[PDB]
């Protein structure tokens, strides 16, 4: 059964609640964005509408097949009437796609559900700084002050001079980068931008890419492995015995693979700064953890909410233990008596 805290009061509408059945009362399903652990459900014989951004109805379309009829797609930044209730999206500094939701209730009350985010200044620009939110729906992944992770620029540029030293030392080089979901396309398009080749990937990669309308993306990607010296691999084949394999069927282009994992964060982070970060080795192969997140910080959640007042904040992650719940509860006052609100 549904969880209270997916569930949007005073209407009849539920946020990420696709693998619960029919859920009752539920007139419209909105979906923040196409991550598995908030899309799971979703199928080709879903009957009900579904609400979310232009970029994720094209993923729901190609790669979940949902077909045409349900599939409701709209702009960000704009006022929409769903089923009599007033609704805005705003971008979530998440995946592509990803959406926050503003939620205008026929009672005056206003909810902002962030689904996953990345908590940024920029937002205290948007359409939020024009009125009250009485209660944050709040992506509460990293919610303690130990989480601790480098701006997505400072990654970026270690992984930019990383992989242009290695290729410029030994032009026989590969340079592998792990995926296993949509997020973090940066990675693989900076390092191939510094190095002027095409990403190759498969098939399936591909085609998930040219679902998410990133700008002259035709110039940037190919299925042509040979052509390319950045390649994409699943998450689970960046280590040594996969790495070895994939070099194998190379043909002898290559001598050398450098590799990048992007993570979220590790407790490495608690020590390490970026500027340190070494790889592991075995033989002519190494590979780089680079702590890439797509979710906010400690310090960023907390100067947003302290930024936004509200009345009330529902987590939506760490929710399914006591210790977690009373942690960020805890937080959540502190925040409060600090700002004065
Ligand atoms: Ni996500």
């Amino acid at each position: 059964t549904c969880p209270f805290y997916k569930k949007i009061p005073g209407t009849g509408f539920t946020v990420d609640a696709f693998q619960y059945g029919v859920v009752e009362g539920c007139t419209a399903y909105f979906l923040t964005h196409f991550h598995s652990d908030h899309y799971a459900g979703l199928s080709k014989h879903f009957t009900f509408p579904v609400y979310c951004s232009e970029i994720t109805g094209n993923l729901l379309k190609n790669k979940l097949h949902v077909q045409e009829q349900y599939i409701h797609p709209l702009p960000l930044d704009t006022e929409c009437i769903v089923n009599g209730v007033k609704v805005v999206l705003l971008d979530a500094n998440h995946c592509p796609g990803a959406v926050m939701i503003l939620f205008y209730l026929p009672n005056g009350t206003v909810i902002l559900h962030t689904g996953d985010f990345r908590a940024d200044p920029s937002m205290e620009r948007s359409l939020l700084a024009d009125q009250k939110v009485h209660m944050l729906y709040l992506d509460t992944t990293y919610c303690s002050p130990e989480y601790t992770f480098p701006s997505q620029q400072e990654v970026i540029r270690f992984a930019i001079n990383t992989a242009f030293e290695a290729v410029t030392l030994n032009p026989h080089a590969l340079v592998v980068c792990g995926t296993y979901s949509i997020g973090k396309e940066k990675v693989f398009l900076a390092i191939a931008d510094v190095l002027g080749s095409k990403v190759g990937m498969s098939q399936e990669k591909y085609k998930t890419l040219q679902c998410l309308n990133i700008p002259e993306i035709n110039s940037l990607i190919t299925t042509d492995m040979c052509s390319s010296l950045v390649h994409l691999l699943p998450m689970m084949q960046i280590n040594f015995k996969g790495l070895q394999s994939h070099l194998k069927k190379c043909g002898g282009k290559y001598n050398q693979i450098l590799a990048f994992r992007p993570t979220g964060w590790t407790h490495s982070n608690k020590f390490t700064r970026i500027a340190d970060v070494i790889p592991q080795t075995k033989g002519n192969i190494s590979i780089y953890g680079i702590p890439y997140s797509e979710h906010s910080s400690y310090l960023e959640m907390k100067r947003f909410v302290q930024w936004l007042k509200p009345q009330k904040i529902i987590p939506t992650v760490n929710v399914g233990t006591w210790k977690s719940r009373s942690t960020m509860e805890k937080y959540f006052r502190e925040w409060k008596l600090e700002a004065g609100y």
